[PDB]
């Protein structure tokens, strides 16, 4: 699982943000890869290195694969399966108007398949959103970044009261207590379905973190996107039940969404 730096070539930068840079590159005797270089102080590298072997052994066609870690020199690098069409959020936004409702449901089905595998494996994603789903060949969607917020060091992103906390995808028990579970991932999956069927609109656009907490706690829920059928919006609302016990598991969601798609 440890990749020697001499086994990697960096060709072109494809993305950058808070936490680091992503390059298109090549991994010796293997394939084209996406390489993430980590900025110093952005992650607990030691905690990640402890968990890396387990994360790499997780394998499913609907999960973006971690191929290994280049840790011999600072900054460290993480090597991933290259996803030709980038993130789902931008893929939807840039191609708005070019999607059939069936295609959007099929994208949700792909994510649900990956999530049902994580649920069975007792892996909590913690931050499921269209921005971390990736698009491959033939519009296949894969889930990435499951469990990665465990390693983020900026308490403003990880604390439920942090100024950068991703509250838009958080269930009430997550924004209140950081009580993560596959059922809090189900809430996030409902928000992801809304992002997909709204063709990449930002959920609770213009609402502050405090406003999202108050609105959700008082029963507000995201409106029905134009492209979501009655049945699809009913499933979204089931993901947003206040009590995690009342939300469907991903095993149940996978069958429900497949039944809707198959007709
Ligand atoms: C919407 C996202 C975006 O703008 N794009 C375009 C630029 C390239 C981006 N991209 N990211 C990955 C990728 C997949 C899986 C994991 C990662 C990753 O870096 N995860 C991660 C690493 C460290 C941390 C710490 C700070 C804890 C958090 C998360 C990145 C791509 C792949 N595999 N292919 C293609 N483009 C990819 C998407």
């Amino acid at each position: 699982w440890v990749i020697d730096p001499s086994e990697l070539t960096f060709v072109q930068e494809i993305g950058s943000g808070q936490f680091g840079l992503v390059h298109l590159g090549y991994w010796l005797n293997k394939d084209k890869v996406a390489i993430k270089t980590i900025r110093e102080g952005a992650m607990s590298e030691e905690d990640f290195i402890e968990e890396a072997e387990v994360m790499m052994k997780l394998s499913h066609p609907k999960l973006v694969q971690l191929y290994g870690v280049c840790l011999e020199q600072a900054p460290i690098c993480l090597v991933f399966e290259f996803m030709e069409h980038g993130c789902l959020s931008d893929y939807l936004r840039t191609q708005r108007g070019l999607f059939a409702a069936e295609t959007l449901l099929g994208m949700c089905l792909d994510v649900c398949e990956g999530m049902a595998y994580l649920e069975e494996a007792c892996v909590i994603h913690r931050d499921l959103a269209a921005r971390n789903c990736l698009v491959g060949e033939n519009q296949v969607i894969k889930v990435s970044d499951f469990g990665m917020t465990r390693f983020v060091l900026d308490d403003q992103y990880t604390s439920s009261t942090g100024t950068k906390f991703p509250v838009k995808w958080a269930s009430p028990e997550v924004f209140s207590f950081s009580r993560y579970s596959s059922k809090s991932d189900v809430w996030s999956f409902g928000v992801l379905m809304w992002e997909v069927f709204s063709e990449g609109k930002i959920p609770y656009e213009n609402r502050s973190n405090s406003e999202v907490v108050e609105d959700i706690s008082t029963g507000f829920r995201l409106y029905k996107p134009r492209l979501a059928s009655t049945h699809v919006y009913q499933i979204m609302n089931h993901c947003w039940r206040e009590r995690p016990e009342d939300r469907p598991a991903f095993s149940r969601l996978l069958r429900q969404l497949a039944e809707i798609a198959e007709s």
